[PDB]
DNA sequence: CGGCCTACG
DNA sequence: CGTA
DNA sequence: GCCG
């Protein structure tokens, strides 16, 4: 019954199997740290399947037939049901390698490959990295400098204040341009690690050159701690707070209005939902999906979409609102 | 056996 | 590589 | 790790 792709089923923000899904997601993260994206994907998919179930899993029987559950994922759930812990998960959680790779990869500018090299070189703490600034890109230096603030969850009050200052800079740069909140907050999350905004203009072509003008205006008002023709900017903002300020990660994306439904769909996520949707598009429908469009490679044409709904329909999928894309 | 999302900075 |  |  349960469809195999995450884009074929609603996944709400609040679900009934958090304990099991979190354990599988530890194994997925660990698989990524060891360089097996395939195992990561399977463990992520299996966790997502549990998020889409209508009720708590209490019996191994209830896993029968579910997609992406084989011997390994089923054994993990079995142990959790019988004993409340899975030895493999606990061994991973308590391992120095897992703990350090999680610490390093959570830095803005550091991924698995970089963290692994630092691990192999003996480094273990943020202080170790600060001790060796020559080994850091400018992006990594900013990530490390603002790490404490960037580890603090971004809340809705932060989003509203940020949207206001982004709208003001955007309006100064180009009358009639619009700002749309995307990412997890658009899916209904109450917190996030960053805020995502999608910027366009109703007249095709007027948005050319917009993002540099927006960034200059934000930087002139003292709002930019880090950034850097371009159409995406992964920034750190200096967000005013009562009597002070805190650093907040902000992503800005500019798209022409012809691409806006594709950009909105891509940037609203979740990350697993969108990878699954792009996989479905290519493997099941023979069409190539990205944040710019949906391409038929045999006719060499792009699908004209006015809404996210149009895209789902052209893929033969029942429409899912953003709050049901929490795969 | 091999595939596993995508492309910009 | 990083965004992730 | 799971699946086409
Ligand atoms: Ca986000
Ligand atoms: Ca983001
Ligand atoms: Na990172």
């Amino acid at each position: 019954w349960m469809p195999a792709y995450a884009c074929q089923r609603p996944t709400p923000l609040t679900h009934h199997n958090t304990g099991l899904s979190e354990a599988l997601e530890i194994l997925a993260e660990a698989a990524g740290f060891e360089g097996s994206e395939g195992r990561l994907l399977t463990f992520c998919r299996a966790a997502s399947v549990l998020k889409a179930l209508p009720s708590p899993v209490t019996t191994l029987s209830q896993l029968q037939g579910l997609p992406h559950f084989g011997e390994h994922s089923s054994r993990v759930v079995q142990e959790l049901l019988e004993h409340g812990v899975c030895e493999e998960v606990e061994r991973v959680r308590r391992s120095e390698r897992y703990q350090t790779m999680k610490l390093f990869t959570q830095i803005f500018g550091v991924g698995v490959k970089t963290a692994d090299r630092w691990y192999r070189e003996g480094l273990r703490t943020l202080d170790d990295l600060r001790e060796q600034p020559q080994k850091l890109t400018q992006q990594q230096k900013a990530g490390l400098q603002h790490h404490q603030d960037l580890s603090t969850p971004v809340l809705r009050s932060d989003v509203d204040a940020l949207q206001q200052v982004v709208e003001e800079a955007v309006g100064q740069a180009l009358p009639g341009a619009t700002v749309t909140l995307t990412g997890g907050f658009r899916r209904g999350k109450l917190q996030g690690h960053d805020v995502d905004f999608l910027i366009t203009h109703p007249k095709e072509g007027q948005e050319a050159g917009l993002l540099p003008r927006v960034m200059c205006r934000l930087q002139d008002q003292g709002l930019i701690l880090y950034h850097q023709a371009f159409e995406r900017s992964f920034c750190i903002f200096r967000l005013p707070q009562p009597g002070s300020w805190k650093a907040v990660r902000v992503d800005l994306v500019v798209a022409p209005v012809s691409q806006f439904p594709f950009a909105l769909l891509g940037w609203t996520g979740s990350k697993l939902f969108q990878r699954e949707l792009r996989r479905f598009s290519r493997k099941e429908k023979g069409l190539w999906l990205n944040s710019h469009g949906l391409f038929d490679p045999e006719q060499k044409t792009f699908f004209q979409a006015a809404s996210e709904e149009d895209i789902f329909r052209h893929l033969g999928l029942e429409y899912l609102p953003p709050e049901q894309r929490n795969a």
